[PDB]
């Protein structure tokens, strides 16, 4: 019955710092972890996946560092794309990407266009994504249809709301997994997980595998 | 600010028909049992310096219930300094039923004890898209331009914007899942779950989540 879980990547810093490591040995082997997780969903049938990897730690850095960063975040998935298309996932990416130069910008949209035709799982990676900005930016596109005249404000109710909010296009969300030991959503989905299992592991997400991902399917199963 | 630091507590209190099943019981006794466990949080939270306390678990026999019992319920908790509020949608209730509900929210509205918010006929998902329709309204009305609309807008405009922050949600009754309960209020705050029954949860269950709360905080 789980067709659509959503994890919450909590713990490469901790991961690294018990190492006695810097951050980006930590990040390495988080992203080693998102392939594995990727994989995993794809082997066993999961029509979708959602992660979620944002710590405002990562990123109060200089401004030279958050460039820096978001083109490598780019090359993430760049140097993955090809890969993912031959196993025919869709990636998309939900967020606010309208902080990234126009070069990035396209080569994000670049992937989405290659893979969109694809009928695998569909890998969904937030960028600069809130659960409270997912919703907000659905009530100004309704916001605009009234201003426009097109729409009542008596009109609007749940299935319409959701129509405009990110991935109403998919399964609902059926399980969350937040990693690393905290027990909070921290603005990640919050309209789209109103009747979602919620599963919290203390493991740290470079360490989570196939068996900790199992785990928390049987919970949902139960 | 209270040693645990919890300002905001909010309840799902589930496990009152498994509670009666396990001993052979109808329902309406789940019920009585809950609540009894219900007032024991009322005092305990009263007591113990938490500004809010909102309970879900709001069906036609808990409907019934809740019509008889209000008056009784309502007099101890003014006794009590407790603010009643219901939060969900009303407008569902009958013209005589909502102007009781009415009563009690007025009686109890000058105390300065606990804000009691009772959530009945609420979920997460209709108290945005009613904060959404005022939000709407104002634009039809050309009072407020679709651009202007951000996450503090609509955060002014959902149900208990202007208590504190809902720092600790409960969860009693062994599962895992928030319900359509609060959605966006939840946003930041602790999630705690138990498998206590909700009948069962008693001070000390509640004392236990909010110091696991003050020690993960
Ligand atoms: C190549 C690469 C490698 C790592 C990248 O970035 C990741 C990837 C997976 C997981 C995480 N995860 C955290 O950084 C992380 C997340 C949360 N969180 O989402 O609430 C909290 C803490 C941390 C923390 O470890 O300090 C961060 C991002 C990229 C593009
Ligand atoms: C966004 C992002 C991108 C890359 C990250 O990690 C690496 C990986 C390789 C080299 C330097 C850093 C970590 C993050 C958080
Ligand atoms: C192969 C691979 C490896 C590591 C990956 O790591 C993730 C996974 C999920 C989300 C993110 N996402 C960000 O790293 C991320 C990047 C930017 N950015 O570059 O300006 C901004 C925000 C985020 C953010 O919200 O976390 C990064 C993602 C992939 C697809
Ligand atoms: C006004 C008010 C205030 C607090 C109230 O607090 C109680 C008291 C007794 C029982 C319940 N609540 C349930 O018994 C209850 C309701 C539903 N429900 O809506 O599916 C589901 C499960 C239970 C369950 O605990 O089994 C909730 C009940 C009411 C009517
Ligand atoms: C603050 C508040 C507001 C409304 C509330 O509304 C309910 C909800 C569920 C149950 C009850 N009330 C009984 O279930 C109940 C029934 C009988 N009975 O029918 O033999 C006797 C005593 C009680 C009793 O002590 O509560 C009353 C309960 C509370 C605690």
């Amino acid at each position: 019955g789980c067709r659509h879980v959503a994890i919450i990547m909590d713990g490469n810093g901790r991961w690294a710092k018990k190492q006695g490591k810097i951050r980006a040995f930590g990040h390495k082997a988080g992203a080693k972890s998102v392939r594995r997780a990727v994989s995993f969903a794809a082997n066993n049938g999961i029509e979708a996946l959602t992660l979620y990897a944002f710590s405002s730690e990562n990123w109060n850095r200089p401004a030279q560092e958050v460039s820096a960063l978001m083109e490598l975040f780019v090359w993430a998935l760049d140097s993955e794309v090809k890969s993912l298309h031959r196993h025919n996932v869709r990636l998309r990416i939900i967020g606010d990407t309208s902080r990234f130069n126009s070069r990035l910008q396209e080569r994000i949209r670049k992937s989405e266009a290659l893979t969109a035709g694809n009928t695998g799982l569909t890998l969904n990676i937030a960028a600069n994504y809130g659960g409270r900005w997912d919703i907000v930016q659905g009530v100004r596109q309704l916001a605009e249809k009234v201003q426009q005249g097109n729409l009542q404000p008596d009109q609007i109710d749940e299935e319409m709301l959701n129509q405009h909010v990110c991935m109403h296009e998919l399964a609902p969300v059926d399980l969350v997994i937040r990693t690393g030991g905290e027990h909070r959503i921290s603005n990640f989905l919050l309209w789209q997980i109103a009747y979602a299992e919620l599963y919290f592991t203390d493991v740290l997400w470079p360490d989570f595998d196939e068996q900790d991902f199992e785990g928390a399917l049987n919970a949902f199963a139960n």
